[PDB]
């Protein structure tokens, strides 16, 4: 799975340890081994949410399967939780787009997952 | 809705008010409430369009609904118009990918829109 | 087609000519003219792959058609090869998401490709 967070919070506000915490929490939530989890955090962005420049985040989570209505509600609770507690971003200023990828449409290590 | 622009135009060439202008104009073109519109501008990027490093932009508009053949033409006209006028990027060096998101696949406020 | 690579390798490690090499080789792999290929390299990113931050890349290739099981295997071998040779990124720390876009969902030059 791959999780990306783009945010206007400055880099100095992202705690040491945050990529590793995301990695573990995501391995647990998706049930995938942490070796297959990739995480990307992009701070200091020029962005607005509802017109406002208060702390916000635009995120995505791509996974081959493990995406669906109930799982996505559970991921959002987890990930909004983490963004609130670690980056002090309000959950109503977070979007997370979920993508259930076909294994044939994900390249890795010179091939695809199909 | 979430609109993202990545461009090789430098930050100093992004005029004050640009994020607000996008928010406002997208609210109107899409008909959706502006409190839900997020915008994100990423300047100074290392990019090429057609092999050329002349100003260009690669963009995404994601929304729950309001995505379709006629509507996307209207957004393309609007958004190429703003990138030409404000960032001096030629419309034929702009790509915009449109995504009609399922509500179950967008997290917000600890849950999803489902 | 549009190819984006996000990587933690520093900008000074991206060799001169790399965006042109990606442009040329993708034009060949996809069969589309290079005038229509866009590429975007994002170095110096805060990322982890499998819990750690050795060189890695998270990529996307969007194309109108020319996306499918065999083609994507070939694109993955081509793009992992380039990232390994040119950026010193191991193929097993690369993910590439492939997206077959509908023409009506790609804006360009004030309209869409529909
Ligand atoms: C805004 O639109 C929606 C909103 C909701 C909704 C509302 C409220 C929610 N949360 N409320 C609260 C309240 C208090 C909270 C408090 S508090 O202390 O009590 O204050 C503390 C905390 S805390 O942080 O725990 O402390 C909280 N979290 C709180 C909190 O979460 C919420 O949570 C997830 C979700 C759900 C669905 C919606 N829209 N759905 C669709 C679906 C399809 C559409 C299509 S189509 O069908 O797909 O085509 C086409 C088109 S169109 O083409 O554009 O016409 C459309 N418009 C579509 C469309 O709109
Ligand atoms: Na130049
Ligand atoms: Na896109
Ligand atoms: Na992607």
């Amino acid at each position: 799975p791959m999780f990306i967070v783009n945010t206007n919070v400055p880099r100095a506000s992202v705690p040491d340890g945050f990529l590793s915490e995301l990695t573990q929490q995501l391995a647990q939530a998706t049930g995938k081994p942490p070796q297959y989890i990739a995480v990307h955090v992009v701070p200091d962005q020029l962005m607005a949410f509802g017109g406002s420049s208060e702390p916000c985040a635009l995120c995505s989570l791509h996974s081959i399967g493990k995406i669906g209505g109930a799982q996505n509600r559970s991921y959002s609770k987890l990930l909004c939780g983490l963004l609130a507690e670690r980056l002090r971003i309000s959950p109503d200023r977070v979007y997370i787009n979920y993508y259930d990828m076909n294994a044939a449409n994900v390249g890795w290590n010179n091939s695809t997952f199909a």
